[PDB]
């Protein structure tokens, strides 16, 4: 549908003229314009198959529009924009834009100020200069720089873990406005991605127009952006980025499969729908007229001739043929995974004591957790020393012997020096339960230089598990690069299995590398890395990550109970 991308247009329109001062009647038709095809739910193409005079039949639509909206349909443009958009510059049309802002103003701006980009802006919101511009005063000083912050955060991701859970607050909110049924968070976070743009939620209600006004009015929204019968997005107090879809409950299944995508995963789905003589819409699946589905996803799949595809698999990446072969991979689930391997103490970096640790890991029901704290390099600091970790050791066996399961293992993030030695000798080494290796310095080595460095860490016979191995930052530090393919068939090789670290700006290994980490036929090991318990709950993500990347629970370290993980560490391993 082009229904968005013309309400857009015209939207535009109604901006430039404004700010241009063409007739405000002309400027509020544009507008009303913009809003009939905001919330035209039908494409607006099969009302232009109908006829000019159809067309006009649409609220605000008459003539000189119904006009627009052919030239658009028959040339992917409109010249008046195109007219507008030579008198009216990127940045100043930005300007004007910025939550909070608008035409005349932005004309004052552009004309008295000389703004037509942004970086103008921000420097009079921080000088006072609009406290002297003419309109510019008190309360709105506030507003324009939130606004501005607002329109800069939008082009950007931010990572998941991030904003999971801000988004399944707001999802409470939204569950519990009267008139909603059913809710959910869609979108790439319902796929898992590692960065997200804005969050979608989809609501089932019978009263749609009512709940997309609860939903703008809740506590937590500060900007409404857009608002129709059936559709807004909205700006959260917190600076959550957010977009609502409406469904009738007879469309939720429907609904969640369309929100959720990828694009290109509901594409193959339109196709096969249609090629079996049905349509798949966000409100159903359709035979002819008649709705045969839409109320479960599970549902809307099987109309289509599938099995129900989980959420992480939707990118169009060889999941849409798995599933018409009844071959959809068998993927890890949350409670398959018996314990954490790497988590931090107050050993070396962590906030938590053991007992805590413990208490936090027999809360979640895990089996074991592996307390690897770092050594003397990681941390820039003296110790501990290989004297000391061995003192840890015992500490950590006798806590084991007065406290039971969840397990803790005696472990170790061990650093990597540059030259490829570790930064503990084999002694201390062949003593823990777990040996991680990883590298914390020299990131920016010469990928020939990084790769040697790699492959002789994992010459070590005592190392179980290459620890976040790109060492990226997301926001922060680049991946490290190196050769992951002779990386990986050096750890498959030698018994090493690769890390999914699912610490929020982490993720690492991302879910492309986990991918070719695990097609290879590499062991994997998820973590949180741990620094306090509150972190606990990225363990969400590292599986998420493991969906994406097609991985099952086979070969995957945290699957294995107490018993099977320690024979699988101090077994003979390796080709
Ligand atoms: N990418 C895209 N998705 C669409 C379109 N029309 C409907 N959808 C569905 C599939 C998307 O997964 C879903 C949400 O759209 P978004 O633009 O928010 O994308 P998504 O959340 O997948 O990724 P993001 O992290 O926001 O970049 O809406 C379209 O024209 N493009
Ligand atoms: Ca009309
Ligand atoms: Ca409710
Ligand atoms: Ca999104
Ligand atoms: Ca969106
Ligand atoms: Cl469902
Ligand atoms: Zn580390």
């Amino acid at each position: 549908m082009r229904n968005q991308e013309l309400a857009r247009i015209f939207e535009e329109i109604g901006l430039m003229s404004e700010f241009l001062g063409d007739n405000p009647f002309r400027v509020r038709a544009y507008h009303q314009a913009a809003r009939t095809l905001y919330d035209l739910d039908t494409p607006i193409e099969e009302i232009a198959e109908k006829g000019k005079e159809a067309l006009m039949e649409l609220p605000g639509v008459g003539p000189d529009l119904a006009e627009k909206i052919l030239e658009f349909l028959r040339t992917g443009k409109v010249r008046k924009h195109e007219e507008l958009s030579r008198k009216v510059p990127r940045g100043v049309l930005e300007v004007m834009e910025v939550p909070g802002v608008g035409p005349k103003t932005a004309r004052l701006l552009y004309e008295g100020l000389g703004i037509d980009s942004l970086e103008k802006l921000k420097a009079a919101l921080d000088r006072g200069d609009l406290t002297r511009l003419k309109g510019f005063g008190p309360k709105r000083a506030e507003r324009i720089r939130e606004g501005l912050a607002l329109a800069q955060a939008a082009g950007k991701r931010r990572p998941l873990g991030a904003v999971l859970s801000l988004a399944r607050s707001l999802l409470e909110a939204i569950r519990a406005l009267p008139g909603v049924e059913r809710a959910e968070l869609c979108g790439s976070a319902r796929r898992y991605k590692d960065t997200v743009g804005d969050l979608d939620f989809l609501v089932a209600s019978r009263e749609g127009e009512r709940a997309v006004e609860g939903f703008v009015r809740l506590p937590q929204v500060k900007e409404v952006y857009a608002k129709g019968k059936e559709r807004a997005t909205v700006f959260l107090k917190n600076g959550l980025q957010v977009d609502l879809r409406v469904v009738p409950p007879e469309s939720y299944g429907a609904g969640l499969q369309y929100l959720t995508g990828s694009d290109a995963h509901s594409i193959r789905l339109r196709a096969l729908a249609q090629e079996k003589g049905l349509k798949l819409s966000e409100y159903g699946v359709f035979r002819g007229e008649k709705r045969i589905a839409g109320e479960t996803e599970e549902e809307v799949y099987a109309a289509l001739g599938l099995p129900w595809i989980p959420p992480p698999l939707r990118e169009d990446q060889g999941e849409v043929e798995a599933a018409l072969e009844g071959r959809l991979p068998k993927l890890l689930e949350l409670p398959q995974v018996k314990g954490d391997l790497q988590v931090h103490s107050t050993y070396s970096d962590g906030q938590n004591t053991l007992e805590e640790l413990w208490e936090a890991a027999k809360t979640m029901g895990y089996r074991y957790l592996a307390v690897t704290d770092h050594s003397p390099a990681v941390r820039v600091a003296g110790g501990p020393s290989p004297e000391e970790a061995l003192k840890r050791v015992g500490e950590i066996r006798r806590f084991n012997e007065t406290h039971g399961p969840p397990y803790l293992l005696a472990g170790a993030e061990v650093d990597i020096h540059p030259d490829g030695t570790l930064d503990y000798p084999d002694w201390v080494l062949r003593e823990l339960d777990l040996v991680l290796v990883s590298v914390h310095s020299r990131f920016n080595l010469p990928k020939a230089d990084q790769t040697k460095r790699l492959l002789k860490a994992l010459e070590n016979p005592f190392v179980h598990v290459l620890a976040h191995p790109t060492a990226r930052l997301l926001g922060r530090r680049a991946p490290i690069e190196a050769d992951w393919e002779a990386v990986f068939q050096k750890a498959k090789e030698k018994g090493v299995a690769v890390e999914i670290d699912g610490y929020y700006d982490r993720m690492d290994l991302p879910d492309d590398l986990a991918r070719m980490a695990y097609g290879m036929g590499l062991w994997i090991s998820l973590s949180t890395d741990a620094h306090q318990t509150d972190h606990l709950r990225f363990m969400e993500l590292a599986v998420g990550t493991a969906q994406r990347a097609w991985i099952g629970p086979e070969r995957v370290l945290n699957t294995l109970d107490y018993e099977d993980l320690l024979s699988w560490l101090k077994a003979r391993r390796g080709v």
